[PDB]
């Protein structure tokens, strides 16, 4: 078995996107074949977290791990002491600038994972040159969507092999609701078995299209007067969303940031999941992939996704629909059409569940990572 050193500034107990990504990917591998080299934000909290793991974490006694001679030296000595075959930079920019040292230390394969930030790095002359330097020294560059790949591929260059490695979804936690649980969840919310329920789980920011959803509601409500739009999450755009929803107040619920299981129960009890993501910020405010769409499909719920970035890549014609959020007439039409067809909804949700089990689970994605880490270098 090939042994992997994960080099990262982004590791639990700190909460975040890359932290969750690495935690869950590492858990899919043989713990004996994994070593982590991570920065330390709070010493006692890090020690307490590492104590719970079945694999080794070597803590760098700095609040931020940066590409410096001292960090590179420490990485190099771990590579040799633990007989490391693969060096995996959990986030490419800027730590994968130490990839040269990793090969010097005797590693036979260097992997670096990109996420969202590298897209913006391809827009500036200096940051683009850094991306090229990473590309020239990295054997495998992973990406979350075909969209992000298109945005930064030319910057990295042709030296590395490019591999699709997005986050998976937990198909045991995100699972279709039993009739009992679905009925009870609705009653908890003050609804019934007959209530039309549209769920939107996402941070409350303009690009997620909660505003687009709210603007589509008047037509939805006219057709189905008891239809409820559930806005689940928190963010700075909340006050604007509430103002937008003023004339549809009886049919729009701001539930705030729900507890993890409560969010899942609410999601699984919905008739439709909708999040019409749009690209903003001059092309830089973009949906990299959209794990919420995979979570919905995992719960057996029909999806309406937006046109932004990698969002359309999460669904198939069998599982979901892609729409431009600002198209009020089409969005409301799609919502009414689906709400009025429970058979189509049942078929779409079933297809959603099958889709993620076949292509998006942590079991499937874990296998993808195993293939990268266990294959002989080219």
């Amino acid at each position: 078995s090939r042994k992997t050193l994960v080099v990262t500034n982004d590791f639990p107990p700190r909460i975040g996107g890359i932290q969750s990504y690495l935690r869950d990917f590492i858990a899919t591998q043989d713990p004996e074949s994994i070593v982590v080299f991570a920065s330390t934000q709070n010493a006692e909290e890090a020690h307490a977290y590492d104590k719970t793991l079945d694999y080794e974490v070597i803590r760098w006694p700095r609040s931020v791990m940066l590409p410096t001679p001292t960090t590179a030296h420490a990485m190099a000595e771990i590579i040799r002491e633990r007989e490391i075959d693969n060096v995996w930079f959990g986030a490419a920019a800027p730590l994968a600038l130490m990839a040269g040292t990793a090969k010097q230390a005797g590693a036979s394969k260097v992997i670096a994972s990109t996420h969202g930030h590298e897209v913006g790095w391809s827009m500036l002359p200096g940051s683009r040159q850094s991306l090229r330097k990473i590309g020239t020294e990295v054997d495998v560059l992973t990406y979350i969507s075909q969209y992000t790949l298109r945005r930064f591929k030319s910057a990295f260059g042709s030296h590395p092999t490019f591999e699709h490695l997005p986050s998976g979804v937990d198909v045991k936690r995100f699972t279709p609701a039993t009739p009992e649980d679905k009925s009870a969840t609705r009653k908890k919310l003050g609804f019934t078995d007959t209530t039309p329920v549209i769920a939107c789980n996402s941070r409350l920011v303009p690009r997620k299209g909660q505003d687009s959803l709210i603007k589509a509601m008047p037509q939805v409500i006219a057709a189905r007067p008891d239809a409820q739009l559930l806005i689940v999450g928190s963010g700075r755009y909340e006050s604007t969303l509430r103002r937008l929803a003023t004339d549809v107040s009886q049919n729009v619920k701001f539930l705030g940031r729900l507890e993890y299981q409560d969010m899942i129960n609410t999601l699984a009890a919905a008739d439709i999941f909708a999040m019409p993501a749009r690209t903003r910020g001059g092309g830089l405010d973009v949906e990299g992939l959209g794990i919420v769409y995979l979570e919905a499909q995992a719960c057996g719920v029909p999806v309406i996704a937006g046109t932004s970035g990698g969002a359309p890549e999460t669904v198939t014609p069998a599982t979901g629909l892609v729409v431009e959020g600002s198209d009020v007439d089409k969005l409301s039409e799609l919502l009414i059409e689906l709400l009025d067809d429970p058979i189509r909804r049942a078929a779409m949700g079933a297809a959603g569940r099958a889709h993620v089990e076949a292509e998006w689970s942590w079991e499937i994605m874990g296998e993808r990572l195993t293939n990268i880490l266990q294959s002989e270098p080219r």
